[PDB]
């Protein structure tokens, strides 16, 4: 009774057709205003097209939202950076001081969940962090996919993280991980991580298919397919990731370390690329809700079909 | 029907009133019978001062009882040191061979949820051990706390345990943390950790609506509240952490290393320090059984009003 | 309904009596078929000449099945090493996929839980890997453990992995482990680990009241029960040992490292040792499923008596 969902998306509940959450992080960093809310209308309308309800997931004055109106998508959308970015661990605390939050996924996946909502697109999912043997950081996310039987729609992760210990990581906690199309497990900008897919699917069916079973089985763990970016904008995402490389040489060579060495590289890879990043990103969150989409159609499918 | 509830603590529990769990440490590891048992009549008063209803925890020959008798409180703190440290992982065999058994925060907490309890005073939680990159020495109240939605009142962590890891591993675990009425994360002896507060919390009232929103979610991880050192007794703490980084110079002096590591340190700071340790634990547990109490207080109001 | 358990074992179920599931490894990598068909088959006699239901779990063509007729089990073993190898983050893509899949311990143990099995008997339990400092390479099975209520009966954790830090993320996880008739916890090949045992249990009968009192209490961690190769089969564990340190040390001395360190060790000994190893294997299944039948049906007494 503490959270708000959209009658769209509840009717859409009831009668088991397909729904596909979203988060709220491609608005909350968007482009100047109001060019952050012309994309979430974008990726919104993806959605729509192909057949599914989208449900973005916000907090707003305290209220978890799931399933924003036309004032509330331009409410957040305002708001811009002022929002708090809000893990799963955070949600109580925004709730209680009545605050606005953009849900991460460890927070959109707890609230998808709750609801019945099968699929959650996302751009990228957090990971085990560089040098973690020293710091012990690693995203909530994982945990999160570990005990969420969801499945997450994302473009793998970015090489800024440790993307090897982020595999062995989701092994431990029994996500199941599989790349789409695709032998090698993505980078976010890149579709070259240097990792093998643990496993692969090769078309939206296959992937309903899994979540079906997943299902069936009862089992608390959740999915994480990870979809390669787009040949057409490689050259962004390599762009990117060159900057990247450098960022990581220099970190290096100036012995950037500790609680500085993430936001280091994070700060001088936006120097040397600009927009590119965000665009790469947009255009990665338009894929993945282009096939996110298909995806819960298809599942709808099998659900009718039981 | 194994675990025995004391009338006041179930007549509590049924009409939505204040109780506060606590474990049995302070009383197998206090002073001399019957100073052990004075102290923890001490702390129960507290409580019931406040208008909480105090649950002690303990296991008695192999019955797991939740709020102690006059006469139950005895037996125990006679008992003294001869009764199992019992983990969470340790209650099963405890009972099983008809034990007595002082709960640590894991198990503590594991009863407290079971029956409804929502405030849990202790000393200080278990973390992550020094060197832990070589170990892997983690306490399992870390992971006890990411799955059970209780809120434990501490004052922090001890420096003799890796505190920023300690933090890191509380995030991945989607454990929300808050220092009380600072924006510095609190060791156990001393304010001074050098770990910035994940969160802030003002108040017990503040507390009780983080408290109040996690039960509403139905979220299934816990709240750690740390609550730093009464100015008061900061020139005992500061003793033993003066004792403590002496021990931690002196064991890389001597390279104690493995499981001889954390034996040593305990082990260098009591010949320094005596008895003052003790006193800082007394002291530190009945500032957390004040503010704990008044937090158990002001959630029962919020549950009233729903 | 997509799971199918035999009538056996679910009338079994219904009435309260002595079950005990077993993996489908001891077939898909045994001796030539249909000698691994024979192992089989004695494997789930000795279950049966002691009172209790053996369960054997698979996938055959997509079809989870607790406990396998005499057809499914002929089936499953001409398959040999052709079945994919099925982690419980596995189970919903052999599913989907419809293929047959021979379950590991973290799969098993989901399946033998789910229809309420509480007694598993296998070889080993997968473990922190060496130099899992670095890789974060950890199996599946120990956070399995640490969230199913279900007894494991294994003769220890392989010293190819690193048993101490093995004991520690069990220990983390809330796992209660003990070993069977000893101070010291086992190594699979060898009684000689190096690590004392955190528990100690010394009858079928002890370890029987364990489980029932984990049951009673509805906690939702498992049990690993360690059981030490018996002596009449030292010889053949201690020369498997002796060329595992070999292997050990030519790893060291030829800088082998990252994913294929372990699959360098495994290599190696078997050139070594031929089949001794298997030999060993049986025969530590064998012993475990004595001792664990014996388990099972003191349990069923136990639960009989409520
Ligand atoms: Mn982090
Ligand atoms: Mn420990
Ligand atoms: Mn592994």
């Amino acid at each position: 009774s503490l959270v708000k969902i959209s009658p769209q998306v509840s009717e859409a509940l009831s009668n088991g057709r397909a729904v596909v959450a979203l988060e709220s992080t491609i608005i909350s960093h968007g482009m100047p205003y109001p060019q952050n809310l012309q994309t979430a209308k974008e990726v919104e309308s993806i959605v729509r097209e192909n057949g599914a309800i989208p449900a973005t997931i916000a907090i707003l004055n305290g209220v978890p939202c799931i399933g924003l109106s036309e004032e509330e998508l331009e409410r957040l959308a305002s708001l811009g950076k002022s929002v708090q970015k809000t893990a799963g661990r955070d949600i109580a605390n925004v709730v209680a001081t009545r605050g606005n939050g953009a849900t991460t996924v460890s927070a959109t996946l707890f609230f998808a969940s709750m609801v019945g909502i099968q699929v959650f697109v996302t751009g990228g999912i957090g990971g085990v962090h560089r040098h973690a043997n020293h710091s012990m950081d690693i995203s909530s996310d994982l945990t999160a996919l570990g005990r969420t039987p969801i499945a997450v729609i994302s473009a793998g992760v970015k090489s800024i993280l440790d993307i090897p210990k982020t595999l062995e990581y989701l092994e431990t906690q029994e996500v199941y991980v599989a790349a789409y199309k695709s032998d090698e497990f993505p980078a976010f900008f890149t579709e070259k991580s240097g990792c093998k897919a643990p496993s692969r699917v090769n078309s939206p069916e296959d992937c309903a298919r899994v979540i079906d079973a997943n299902m069936k089985l009862n089992r608390q763990a959740g999915i994480l397919f990870a979809i390669p970016i787009p040949k057409h904008h490689s050259a962004a995402g390599n762009l990117i990731e060159s900057a990247t490389q450098r960022a990581l040489t220099e970190a290096r060579e100036q012995n950037v370390t500790g609680n500085a060495e993430t936001p280091f590289l994070l700060a001088r890879v936006n120097e040397l690329t600009g927009g590119t990043s965000l665009a790469a990103n947009i255009a990665l969150v338009k894929n993945n809700a282009l096939i996110g989409s298909q995806i819960a159609v298809a599942l709808s499918q099998l659900m009718l079909e039981h």
